[PDB]
């Protein structure tokens, strides 16, 4: 079972992200059956965690908390589901095999992710003929505001553009290089409160730090071969920062942050000593202190990513001078 795959021996996602180097031809379907379905998976194909890493009965229960999570993995659910979509447009235009097989392995981790979101769920007490419903109205306004518009520029870059590589740097930096350091804070949030949703989030994380290493290593890879793409890469990474800035994330982001408030709150006995990272205790940050910290990790990972993949202009393009 590889390092970078193991449930214990592997990175955390920042730390992976800004570390490694992974190709799509090292990650290949054989690779992923071996090292992730039968190594990362182990003993958690079903829901994604173990008896050991249990769904609490106060996560079941009526309340700010419960609110938070249903809220947070609602929505977390539609943008899986919603990348698996657009991901299989990915696969279909797959221009050899070496990226057909990494990419059918990142279509399938994505709707894996949706599906142990959406059991989460469940096992919190959302009745299960209610469950596509009280998904579709909790999510409606984040799906119809942020994922839409920027899956819809994968799509665009992809399909309509004809444009491969594009679309992978669409989907690296602008998607998951976004969004990826936000799932890593709701592990460190999640974790003592509702261990299921912190071991559902780790797993994720593990499949994560191979999708921003890889996606990486396609564009490296493009770039250094036609060193002349380098300006149309920069305007889709620019397009990229236009897009966000019209969409109004922050508001979401705000929104579950503050039910997280007053949920920990009421839950302060099992947070004690708890930091959400090192030398912060989860207990006393705020919602705008923790999107604040999303948004820190966020640029120094881009920093960190973009040197690796040949375009430390889109730091400049992305703000981050
Ligand atoms: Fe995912
Ligand atoms: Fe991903």
């Amino acid at each position: 079972i590889p390092a970078e795959t193991g449930w214990d021996s592997a990175p955390g996602l920042l730390e992976g992200a800004m570390t490694l180097d992974l190709t799509p031809e090292q990650c290949d379907l054989g690779y992923w059956l071996r090292g992730v379905a039968q190594g990362t998976l182990a003993g958690r194909a079903e829901t994604g965690h173990t008896d050991a890493e249990p769904t609490p009965e106060h996560m079941r229960a009526d309340g700010p908390l419960r609110d938070a999570q249903v809220l947070e993995l609602s929505c977390r659910s539609v943008a899986e589901a919603q990348a698996t979509r657009v991901l299989a447009h990915y696969v279909a235009q797959a221009p050899d095999i070496v990226e057909l097989e990494f990419f059918t392995t990142q279509l399938v981790d994505e709707a894996r992710h949706s599906m142990v979101f959406r059991r989460h769920l469940l096992a919190m007490g959302v009745p299960a003929d209610r469950l596509h419903a009280s998904i579709a109205e909790v999510s409606a306004e984040y799906r119809r505001e942020v994922l839409e518009p920027i899956l819809d520029f994968a799509l665009t870059t992809v399909r309509d553009e004809g444009d491969f590589v594009g679309g992978v740097a669409v989907f690296t930096i602008i998607i998951e290089g976004v969004l990826a350091p936000a799932a890593e804070l709701s592990e460190r949030k999640w974790n003592l409160l509702d261990p299921a949703a912190g071991a559902i989030a780790r797993g994720a994380a593990i499949d994560e730090v191979r999708h921003l290493t890889v996606g990486s290593s396609v564009v490296r890879r493009h770039l250094l071969r036609r060193p002349e793409r380098k300006a149309a890469l920069l305007d889709i990474v620019r397009r990229g920062r236009e897009i966000w800035d019209g969409i109004p994330d922050r508001k979401h982001v705000l929104r579950r942050e503050e039910l997280f408030q007053a949920g920990m709150r009421e839950h302060a006995d099992l947070l004690a000593g708890y930091e959400v990272w090192p030398g912060q205790p989860l207990l006393s940050t705020t919602p705008e202190q923790r999107y604040a910290m999303a948004e820190q990790w966020t640029d120094r990972m881009a920093a960190a990513r973009l040197v690796h993949m040949g375009l430390p202009e889109a730091i400049d393009l992305l703000r981050l001078t």
